């Protein structure tokens, strides 16, 4: 009597991954493309989707208030990788298909004054800069590994916020950083969306707010699995989940209002 | 050798708890005051300091790079209690000796315009509220006890972002959301400081970075340690620990910068 | 055994120059910082403090009832060196650490609503006031040495308190003379204080109200003697002594207060 | 020709003993009646007279601008003597033919409402006090070794500033003190004055600071002189002088201002 479509990325784990559906939902999982649809059709009733489809259908889609996927400063899922500075940059490969990474990319190019050619494309972000691309946008696992492919290993000694941002010839701009830098606010990626004539129910509620106490509560835990699924080191995925802020609070709100002002011009009103 | 002062707070347990130092390196405790002098002196070698006592200080100490006390936003230990609204204020009495506290609120009141007298006094909030005071500022764990005493209590439904501010006539204000209003910045309560003419041995920043992620490794398991012996739900004690930032990244810095500036005018230069 | 950090300041040449140590107590020497710390550590048992680092460790220090370092009018020592006009002063620079003569100085300019950056510089006030600093907060000898520096010399005809305060285009602004014009009463800058847990013994003062009676009885002897490793005319620094009032009374504990108040509002209260 | 009347009390010692009258002056000593119509009449050209003495003389008469002879807190010269609370009192003789001392004791009494009647009797603070009189006003070196005969004698270990105030059921009443309690300000007892169109020789002004200097420079050899004279302890005659304020500076300038509006409404503009 209640659909559910998550979007099971890491960043996300430490809220779904204890999850108990209570009696009167269910939950599908797919990719952003995909739940995305089903949401605004009605194939489901509630999903974590993008901050820029969030903003794009504010007018008939409603956010809970305290559920979000937002950063303040490196979020190391959303990474350009170039093998030039940025100014030099000419084409840049778009991976995934997200609007999310493309819409904060346009925001940052623009107010640096670039335009390189964009142009949909799919591969490693080592593959593509192989293949004629000055930089490649990536998120999401992916995103991540493939960071990690470039810097590190992470030894021992010196913290994760210690590793260089260029390997190989290849250098790593993390998107989320590129945003503090010119705002010096968080930002927010994604949140948990429903019609605003249809409102989860409030065990669901409950449910999703018992299932983040858990996966805060045990973040080491949470993080041995994906790492093992991922192919990471634990302390890799501990630290970027501890790096995460899930309560859309203030700072989040504040963030994602200034891209929703900058992406979307005349976007609806953002309500939760 | 090697001799650390440390000040068991509760917001450093996920890093001090499961800390084992290295062979060739000791540590004590003690108050503030006492533990600031000892290393400023030479009794100590490293120390968990007050923002604005390593400000003072920033000539001839310096602060580990990766390390901090901070948060983006509330804080809920070092809360401002208060009757009438702000503006009003005439009389606020000060628990105690906490040179960080009044200097983060005296930055607040010159900049709001507003000046009520300060008086060092003896008691709770609730007491000295009652004993003729606008305002009391608490700090540590009385004012987080206080501060839930006030709202909540917090319930299944509920989350702790989503508590009010105000009860039985009694607002409370939280001073790092105060500055994040002002500077939409976070605020660095602490850091870890030492003598620049001796740094620490590299196996100690070893330990205590290990000793930190084993911390936010098990949130849970370090909150209801401290929870009991604070008479506080270990899910308040969990949220206030997760609400902590300890990589004292550029976000942070930046904030620690402004403080600095606005509090010791003509301060040294920090150095990590 | 009693200890003492001494800091042979001139200004408290009369008092220290001849003291001799009751048996039992021994005197150390070296920074400010360092004798600061010592005292509030427990490695010094009486030192002499500023009154920034008395006022602001009211709680844990009392100072002795008869002795200080006050003026009332000029002191020749707090000296801030200008090519323009107060109000038109956009950046001062600090030739050290201070803590007192800072404290005084934001202490008059936000009564002035006067608000100029501080910087930590280094040199003297003639090379700093050359590059691009509008004013130069300087304290001690070399303060004194440069207010000489600048309007002198001194001749028979005329006394010191005649001088004028310009000269070569500087302008020296005695900090102690616009404490005056604005309250009206003297100022303490320093005094000796000790733990309250741990008072001195009474030969110790016995022996510093003896020391303190030969030193004052024979001014021209104590100022023969530190006049020449100072570069200055002995009538420079006997006045300069003649000038200082050292028996904390009531005008002295007057103006002690006030500035309590003003520069660190919430104090502990001052005991004596 | 350059006549000089001198009154020599113990006081002026520091500026007069070592004084060396340069070629054309010369100088005859007395007492203050004799001094102060022999410069009125033009006996002497230049005499130190009381403050009350020039400010009713303004129109006829200058100051030198550097010389006076002041105190901030106690003079301990100038004493009202009383066995009961002064509000009590009702019967206070006037010791001699001094305007100075009656000025300064009738202002502060009317400020305090009371009104005791005031007669004109010689002797000693102690027979007038035995003589039916609750009073005594005492000025000069009899004030001086009158209130040290009552509230003595002073031990090695204490200091004179804190030296009691009562002796014997007799209570001594500093009008210096009133003073500043009343005023906070110092008190100018006397200046050095001649008629507006005879001003000094220059070679007397120097000769005049010069000694000034010899004297202050050496105040032990100064003191014991005098105390052997007075019958007094030396370094009672010694704090004695070194508690005074020689070069009327500013703050003693508004003090004798004050004193001038209080005591002379509507009196000429005190020039120098």
């Amino acid at each position: 009597p209640y659909r559910a479509g998550w979007i099971h990325f890491t960043n996300v784990a430490p809220i779904l991954d204890s999850l108990e559906l209570p009696p009167g939902v269910t939950a599908i999982t797919g990719v952003p493309t995909q739940m995305n649809a089903a949401l605004l059709s009605g194939e489901v009733d509630i999903a974590n989707v993008s901050a820029v489809e969030f903003i794009r259908h504010a007018d008939t889609l409603a956010a809970l208030p305290d559920f979000s996927v937002a950063v303040l400063g490196p979020v190391y899922s959303v990474n350009l990788f170039h093998t030039c500075p940025l100014p030099e940059l000419r084409r840049v490969a778009l991976t995934s298909q997200s609007a999310m990474s493309v819409a904060l990319l346009e925001v940052l190019l623009r107010q640096k004054g670039l335009s390189p050619v964009l142009e949909r494309a799919e591969g490693t972000a080592e593959s593509l800069l192989a293949a004629g691309y000055d930089g490649v946008l990536r998120i999401g696992d992916d995103a991540l590994r493939e960071w990690y492919g470039v810097v590190g290993p992470l030894t021992p000694e010196r913290t994760m916020t210690s590793l260089p941002h260029t390997g190989r010839g290849i250098t790593v701009t993390d998107l989320a950083q590129e945003w503090f830098d010119l705002t010096g606010h968080p930002f927010t990626f994604a949140v948990w969306a429903y019609r605003k004539d249809n409102p989860p129910p409030a065990a669901l509620l409950q449910a999703m707010r018992e299932a983040r106490r858990r996966g805060i509560g045990h973040l080491a835990e949470v993080s041995q699995r994906h790492a093992e699924k991922l192919g990471l080191p634990e302390r890799v995925v501990q630290h970027y989940l501890w790096n995460f802020r899930y309560h859309l609070e203030a700072p989040d709100r504040l963030g994602l209002r200034e891209f929703a002002d900058l992406a979307v011009p005349g976007h609806a009103e953002l309500t939760f």
